[PDB]
């Protein structure tokens, strides 16, 4: 039901004009990585503001499940990204593009979406000794009247999450000003 999200984004992500809803897009992805840390699976989260104005969030948790979901006939990861915290499916719906990478059970999986529509089924692209999830997303300029992330707004929330989740190392990178901050209680 991502149609409803695109039609009334304010109801799902908050104010699309004043910067709050825009930064909520990053916070929703980070909150999924924090849940992975609370469960004891993740101890490092890297949040990057890219030169292209996109944001990536990488965790070293379990990685989103990749096995086919019986009811849906597609990867569990696709079901989580494409069917309605508000959930990462809201971030996907309101992103012109989203790139998902999963490191799980010795394999690297990827899927790309445009406005929440998968471009191809989740595919294995290589081998890895690591586990975790990376989401890179480009917020839709059709939804958000401002799409430029403020490193100070992200920094304040990441500092809070670092404090509240001691033992998670949170790295904030802003490629636009070559900034890196490490939050580790
Ligand atoms: C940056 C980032 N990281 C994650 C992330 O790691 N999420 C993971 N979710 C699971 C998991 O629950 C799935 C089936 C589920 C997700 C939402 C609601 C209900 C169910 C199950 C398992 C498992 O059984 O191994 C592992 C994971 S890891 C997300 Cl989402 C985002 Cl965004």
């Amino acid at each position: 039901g991502l149609d409803a999200v695109r039609k009334r984004p304010g109801m799902y992500i908050g104010d699309t004009d004043d910067g709050t809803g825009l930064h909520h897009m990053v916070f929703e992805v980070v909150d999924n990585a924090i849940d992975e840390a609370l469960a004891g699976h993740c101890d490092e989260i890297i949040v990057t503001i890219h030169e292209d104005e996109s944001v990536s969030v990488s965790d070293n948790g379990r990685g989103i499940p990749t096995d086919i979901h019986p009811e849906e006939g597609v990867s569990a990861a696709e079901v989580i990204l494409t069917i309605l915290g508000v959930g990462v499916s809201v971030v996907n719906a309101l992103s012109s593009k989203l790139h998902l990478t999963i490191y799980r059970a010795g394999q690297i999986h990827e899927q790309e979406y445009h406005h929440g529509d998968p471009q191809y089924p989740l595919r294995v692209i290589g081998e890895t000794d690591n586990t975790g999830t990376t989401v890179r997303f480009w917020p839709s300029a059709e939804t958000f009247s401002q799409t430029i992330f403020n490193v100070e707004i992200l920094a304040r929330r990441l500092r809070e999450l670092s404090f509240l989740n001691a033992g998670v190392r949170i790295v904030l990178r802003d490629e636009r000003i070559n900034l890196e901050h490490v939050y580790d209680y």
